[PDB]
């Protein structure tokens, strides 16, 4: 009863207004924050010249934040705040400022007049703090700039964290996005026996930037139908008199009380009785809060513009409240009277002392210590942020040696790199039963994670109908049963930022559905690295498999390897892209990836049976150094001059480049060349701008592999050719002869997909012989006879593939053999 | 059309189409083996069967019932397959009604043409597995799932007589884009637009999983769709093999759906209903058609057993792709294939010569009523470009006196607002064939003039004055916060013959990176089909660019779209970076006249200096590049000490100011300035379909001089794109200045210093290269460089102390060179 009395709710109301007062003031003022309490009227010099920030969403989110604090203290609940409308950065900064966590992160921002003035001036100021809930914000793991991912992130955050609740505010405009709409299905994968809970609040403030919202103009009856159809239990916070603030507080206290209690009851039944393990979906609460936009701020634009019913255009309860609600500035003080009236309406003299500190009677409202949402270790790298316990990856390595390199192992499944990787992943689940997860979009089986299903199932909460279904269970370390890349990526990001490690595998082309989500995750960890008070994070591991050259049953629309270019443009110090050519290298790169911190790890991996090349010693070197000269594939020994260099990155390119130099060496053993296998592609760059040099090769190391400028380089690449061309310009190295994907392909045979882009051995061999002849390193008779033979083979390729639907033995039957000399 | 006799005719037609769709997975010859009395041998079978089976029979069921509707109601309609991986479900229906032969005369409706089609399916040099542009009647390949309803909506916008028969996969229904595309009916006005007839193909499974909606109860499914404003009707049965029961029930449901759609359209067009906030109760059909319907039931030949039977194929995910291991190298399961294929009773469906039985030939529509012949599906009923006004009528009066200066009216210095004058007039000249799309950003992006001629289309209740510029009828669609919707609508609007534009914040346009990929692949593949008509171009605008974020920060900074689209076949991509308003006007005059392109325009919305006359603007938009004499001390193809070049508004401003600083102290330096608008012309990529607009080596040297000529290049996007271009051209000496992934909430000109794009860093590089090239003396260079450094020293101090920029930036105006 003590957390439900009107005396207590009036204290909450004051704390609420205290937070909203500061959030509003820092939009316009850079000093003199308590002008009406300290008896110092506003002067032009106190005002910002170009006020920046958002107002509309703020007061509604601080209302919800205040009520979240009440729940924490009343129920002793571990909880954290996630702001869907992240553009209202004040809704997280000042609540942290009021409970002392902000000062703990920023000692100079003290809880007095000096520190308050310092905070006002830093807000949305050059070199200060942003307007959004960036990593500068204590308690944030979600910036909310690019809208739509707050619920998928919240789900990943509460997976395997049974004691945590995610207090997730969803903007009603945000609710119109694709990712947000489908993220409501997340409760079909949350098992209350082992996982925490998300408490979603739909912030139905009625408007977005310039429009009303589709859900706000949906009736409460239809809103109920929508959420009940998805398995939720909707409860409503609304009132006919929007300024009877105490009426909202009483109702919010009732609704939120039953929301937590129903969540706890759901968790009790699942953990003590074993409920919800038979296909029953818990009736998870969802709170629909109709809190008018710009709540408690300017009501009408009376100072300019047209009139309606003797008043200016409405600001409160309209889109016009979204950003800066007044034209006030140091250059335009016309609306200063309106600002003073607005700011004093909060009664700041009842909220703050003259010395800037919060009134004594309000200091016990917020939680203390780690119970504060801004201090919850979930929001600062996770309660436990340690890396995985890894087994020795060599226990799952292929037995490659000098005598079977470049050949197919007897068990076809061992020639499938993804399947070999699943062996390693399967053991990791055994060693990390609660802190490792695999995510996919209905592709884990198609991507050949076959060993994973020997140790776990896909987590699936709805009814199960074996044998029509397979490898699904209410408890599972894999989450794969929703067809949405946004979901898989959002879950992984939330899981990763909260201290755990996982992997998200997808068809290569369709991982680009999530191009912008990866951008945002890079942005976050890059900014988080600049915060000395923040712990680092585990790395985000995304796998591009079923790649351009391995989409047999799916044609041209499943071919886009451009993710390599997209991520190569970010700061390299936070990006690690790996193109292992075989299973042993793939195992070795993930041993490294799983130990790296605050990275995005992008691995391009093969799933179809392919020749295996490198010993587990060679694989270790390739994964550690990321690049290497392969002596058994080279005719030029250490420190020798070369006529050209062969290099490749990727499984298919490596097979074809190795085959090309073999074909050349068969007729011309005198040609001197090195073969260089490229795994860590970022090592080759030399970009302008800082935070790109951590792994870039020195000029000496680069020349050791590719020789001096002018050295021809036959470079087989998995992705688009522009990325390699930019690299060799950055390195000032003329002579690159790139062979990558050229946006050509369709339904065809395995090796014709390589001929489509002229990546194949025969087109590469021609270019190699042509440059040798052009450089007068070989006589014309031999050059012409060889090139004619390569051309004859390609003619046969086109006849057999179009007439028979199979590849020629020149491709299919080839195995590696020692070079001549 | 409801008699048992007619429905048995429909059932035979259905089994005939499904028989061929299944057979072409495995056979390349002898397609009617049981009718011609020629049992299957290994040489008749494909070596590596390719394709999908699970989804087809359900889609051919729906296609057949769609044909019934067309004939019964005389309805103009077209098919859209969400699960596009079952391409035969659109190929074979087209083959049976003659439209396929009209497109491919060699694929005749006889035994020979039938064998030819079997061999072409999913074969090297044949046709694909999906509903590609090779498929007559398709405007939606369905490879990347999730956009069938957004495309369907755009297709029926401004086409009141058309119905989009759009089938939604139940796995596809789990994606973000589809889930939110259900909101489209909040923007369809039955008074002026067509109708979508969506069918949720609840076959129960996707690749390897059951589906979330299939395991949702019919009661909850009803709650879901009624909450979204639809009227759900169900097709299901307890006995999944009582095919005539499904036919009867499907006929009732589909009849009632068409009639309810027509009643909605009549009430809207005759009585004026649904103009006051009432959303029509649009029908949505929930069809529980088992996956692998009518095919193999259990994997009796291998694998584990359950209840004395093999693992289920029908009514399971195992039917998704190739349901048998049969092949020319593995004939073990030929009996299962023969039993499966003969179960359709092909002897009752096809004649021995391969032709379709006579009693079945009258089932499908004829002529343009066939969904495969509907002009909607081949470039649109009307595919003409917009009628355009002379863009010069909205140009700024730029001349030698006011170049490089702010016009007195601040709104004329904002290119997007100037563009909105042009778009507003286009609305008046094309009231039913031009539309503007945005994701709650049209006003934010400063299309202010558009709102004086039209409103946003919005079907729910309106509450003025709290609302603004929304109406049940409007040429703008902007009131849904979803890039997937805006892009999907535009794509459907475009492929069906109309033209529009989609404007978005630059960094958030990348939400639909993959959608633009799919549209490019489509128009490129459509170009390879000689029977296919052209398309209008897809116009997308990237605004609020990286160097124009005031109220937003680092998360709104990503100009990587330029690189993404530059990697596709450049013959279908046009990227323009106009530096001022007059160029932007001229670019869209050209963009709106191009065919089968993606036009990506990077444009400024904040007030900036204006540079080019309407004569220069025309030349920049036509040639895409030009040497600017008044910013040059040397001519084209003439010797120079270095070259200045830029692409974009902010980069052009700083590069122009940089060369001005050099010439100000050292007018002896000989250089030309080159403004770059059509960036793709500078490329020289390997691979075909990239050469149409590429500069010749002679043209490239005319602008940038020979290899070794230093080139100070200011660029809007990431630097690697320029570096790749100059490697393709073998041109040593590039000194690129682009976005370098550095930025934050800061001042206008500091966003440029963050990446060292500013004039002062550019001037330093320019003087440094002259010194290394021994065309200047050390004393002059260091005094200049030290001065440049000193100016940068102050820049860092003022902005961090006051929150405003220094007069060295804000007060600079263009003046004549020496
Ligand atoms: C995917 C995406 N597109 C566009 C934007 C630009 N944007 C920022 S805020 C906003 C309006 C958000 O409305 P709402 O979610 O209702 O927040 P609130 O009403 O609390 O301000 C938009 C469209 C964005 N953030 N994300
Ligand atoms: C965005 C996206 N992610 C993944 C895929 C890969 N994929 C192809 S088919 C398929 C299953 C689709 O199932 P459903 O929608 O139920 O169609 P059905 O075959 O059952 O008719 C998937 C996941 C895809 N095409 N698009
Ligand atoms: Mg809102
Ligand atoms: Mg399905």
């Amino acid at each position: 009863t003590e957390y439900n009395s009107e005396a207590y709710l009036k204290k909450l109301d004051k704390w609420w207004r205290a937070a909203t007062y500061l959030g509003a003031g820092m939009i316009f003022l850079k000093e003199n924050p308590l002008f009406s309490v300290t008896g110092t009227p506003i002067k032009a010099e106190n005002l910002k010249a170009n006020p920046i920030g958002h107002w509309g969403t703020v007061s509604g989110q601080t209302f919800l934040y205040a009520h979240a604090n009440r729940l924490i203290n009343k129920y002793d609940q571990k909880m954290f705040y996630m702001g869907g409308p992240g553009h209202g950065g004040q809704a997280m900064v000042v609540p942290s400022y009021l409970d002392g966590s902000y000062t703990e992160a920023y000692p100079e921002i003290t809880q007095d007049l000096e520190g308050m003035s310092r905070l006002f001036k830093r807000f949305s100021f050059p070199g200060g703090i942003g307007s959004h809930m960036t990593a500068q914000t204590p308690g944030s793991l979600h910036e909310g700039g690019e809208l739509g991912y707050v619920l998928s992130h919240a789900t990943g955050a509460i997976l395997d964290q049974p004691e945590q609740i995610a207090f997730a505010v969803v903007g009603d405009g945000e609710a119109e996005t694709g990712p947000l709409m489908t993220s409501w299905h997340s409760i079909k994968f949350i098992n209350p026996k082992n996982d925490g809970a998300i408490l979603p609040i739909l912030d139905l403030n009625g408007f977005k930037i310039s429009n009303p919202t589709l859900f706000a103009r949906t009736s409460d009856v239809d809103i109920r139908k929508f959420f009940e159809g998805l398995g939720y239990s909707p409860r409503y916070i609304e009132n006919d008199d929007i300024h009877d603030y105490m009426a909202y507080h009483k109702l919010a206290a009732e609704v939120f009380d039953k929301a937590i209690e129903d969540i706890h009851q759901i968790q009790k039944d699942a953990r003590e009785d074993n409920r919800y393990q038979n296909g029953e979906i818990p009736a998870w609460p969802i709170v629909i809060a109709r809190l008018p936009k710009g709540w408690g701020g300017p009501r009408y634009n009376d100072w300019s513009g047209p009139k309606f019913d003797g008043k200016g255009m409405p600001i409160e309860h309209s889109f016009r409240a979204h950003q800066v609600p007044l034209p006030l500035s140091s250059k335009n003080m016309g609306t200063l009277p309106e600002f003073v009236k607005w700011m004093t309406s909060y009664q700041p003299e009842t909220l703050f002392n003259a010395d800037g500190s919060l009134k004594e009677e309000l200091r016990d409202f917020a939680p203390k210590g780690e119970m504060r949402m801004a201090s919850n270790p979930v929001t600062n790298g996770g309660v436990d942020s340690s890396n995985l316990v890894l087994p020795d990856w060599q226990e799952f390595a292929n037995p490659i040696s000098e005598n079977n390199r470049g050949k197919l192992l007897p068990d076809t499944n061992d020639n499938m790199d993804m399947n070999v990787l699943s062996k390693y992943f399967a053991e990791i689940v055994k060693l990390n039963p609660t802190r490792f997860r695999l995510f996919g979009p209905d592709e884990t089986m198609s991507n050949r994670f076959w060993e994973m299903f020997k140790v776990t199932n896909r987590q699936w909460m709805q009814v199960i109908k074996n044998p029509n279904d397979e490898f699904i269970s209410p408890e599972g370390r894999i989450i794969d049963s929703q067809l949405s890349e946004h979901q898989a990526e959002g879950w992984l990001e939330g899981y990763t930022l909260t201290g755990r490690t996982g992997a998200f595998a997808s068809y290569e082309s369709f991982l680009r559905v999530v191009d912008s989500m990866l951008t945002q995750h890079f942005k976050w960890i890059r900014q988080a690295a600049d915060q000395k008070w923040r712990h680092d994070y585990p790395s985000l591991n995304v796998i591009s498999t079923s790649t351009v050259f391995q989409q047999d049953h799916n044609g041209y629309t499943h071919q886009d390897p451009g993710m390599l270019t997209h991520l190569a443009e970010k700061k390299s110090d936070f990006i690690r892209q790996y193109l292992p050519a075989d299973g042993n290298t793939l195992l070795a790169v993930f041993d490294r990836a799983f130990q790296d911190r605050s990275k995005i790890n992008h691995i391009v991996a093969s799933k179809q049976p392919r020749q295996q090349w490198f010993t587990k010693e060679e694989a270790e070197k390739l994964a550690t150094d990321g690049i290497a000269t392969i002596d058994w594939a080279s005719t030029a020994k250490d420190g020798e001059a070369v006529d050209l260099v062969f290099a490749s990155a990727g499984a298919e390119p490596t097979i074809e480049t190795l085959a090309a130099l073999h074909l050349v060496n068969e007729v011309f053993p005198q040609a001197k060349f090195r073969y260089v296998n490229v795994v860590e592609l970022g090592r080759l760059q030399k970009k302008k701008g800082a935070l790109n040099q951590e792994r870039e090769l020195s000029d000496e190391e680069f020349e050791k592999y590719f020789g001096p400028s002018g050295t021809p380089v036959i470079f087989g690449f998995h992705g688009y050719e522009d990325l390699i061309e930019s690299i060799f310009y950055q390195r000032g190295h003329d002579g690159l002869i790139v062979h990558g994907y050229r946006e050509d392909g369709d339904i065809t045979t395995t090796y014709d997909m390589r001929v489509y882009s002229e990546l194949d051995r025969f087109h590469q061999a021609i270019d190699a012989m042509q440059v040798l002849y052009v450089n007068r390193k070989v006589n014309q008779g031999l050059a012409k006879a060889f090139i004619d033979r390569m051309k004859r083979t390609l003619v046969k390729h086109f006849e057999v593939t179009r007439n028979e639907g199979v590849d020629i033995p020149d491709f299919t039957e080839w195995v590696w053999s020692d070079l001549k000399k």
